[PDB]
């Protein structure tokens, strides 16, 4: 076989899960957050996949 | 087989899940948030997939 | 076989999970956060995959 | 076979898990955080994969 | 076979797990944090994979 | 002060929450269930407060 | 002060939370269940407070 | 002071939390369950407070 | 002071938490379960407080 | 002071935590279970407080 990509690719066979991202956010997984009190200014309480590039 | 992509591709066979994103947000997964009190200015309480690029 | 990529690629066969990211955040895994009180200004309480590049 | 990459690639066969990242965050693994009280200003309480490059 | 990379590559066969990172954070492994009280300003309580390059 | 009860009482002062039960069920708390597929005959999928006394 | 109870009592002062139960179930706390597939006959998947006295 | 109980009592002062139970189940605490697949016949997957007295 | 109990009592002053149980189950504490696959017939996967008296 | 109990009592002053149990299960403590695969028939995977008296 032959393949040429510029990116971003994701090429496969017999594949149970696939995610391609440029951005941006993708949530595909099981996630449970239980929480009782959030205070403070300002605290990232429960972050799973996170990116902060403030300018 | 032969394939040429510019991106972003996601090419496969026999594949249970697929996500392609440029952006942007995609939520495809099970997610449960239970929460009782959020305060503060300003706190990211429960973030799963998150991207902040303020300018 | 033959392959030429510019990146970012992810090329495979017989592959159960795949993630390609440029960004950005991708959450595909099982995650449970149980939490009772968050205070302080400002404290990253429970971070799993995290990136902070403030300017 | 033949392959030429610019990076970042991840090329394989018969492969159970794959992650490619430039960024950014990717969470694909099982993670359990149980927590009772977070205080202080500001303390990284429970960080699993973490990167802080404040300028 | 023949291969030329610029990096960062990860090239393999018959491979159970793969991670490629430039960044950034990747969490793919089992992780359990149980915690009862975090105080102090500011103390990295429980860090698994961590990088701090404040300027 | 003086108090005589037969039960079930719940006597207090300055008290944020109170529940008295004989029965029976009382749900006063925050609860989030997210769920994707339930099968089997017959499986208690997600039970929070539960009592089964079949005769 | 003086108090005589038969039970079940719960007597207090300056008290943030109170539960009295004879039964029966009481749910007053924060609870998050995220779930993707339940099978089998019959499996208690996620039980928090649970009592089974089948006869 | 003077007190005579038959049980079950719970007598106090200046008390943040109180639970009295005869039964039965009481859930007052923070709880997060994240789960991806439950199979088998029949397996208690994730039990927190549990009592099984089948006859 | 004077006290006579038959049991089960729990008598106190200046007390942050109290639990009285006859039964039965009481869950008042922070609990996080993250889980990816449960199989087998039948395996107690993750049990925190547990009692099995099958007859 | 004077006290006569039949049991089970728990009598105190200035006391941060209290548990009285006859049964039965009580979970009041911080607990984190992260888990990736459970198999076998039948294996107690992760048990914290456990009692099995099958007849």
């Amino acid at each position: 076989k032959k393949g040429v990509v510029h990116g971003v690719a994701t090429v496969a066979e017999k594949t149970k899960e696939q995610v391609t991202n440029v951005g941006g956010a993708v949530v595909t997984g099981v996630t449970a957050v239980a929480q009782k009190t959030v205070e403070g200014a300002g605290s990232i309480a429960a972050a799973t996949g996170f990116v902060k590039k403030d300018q």
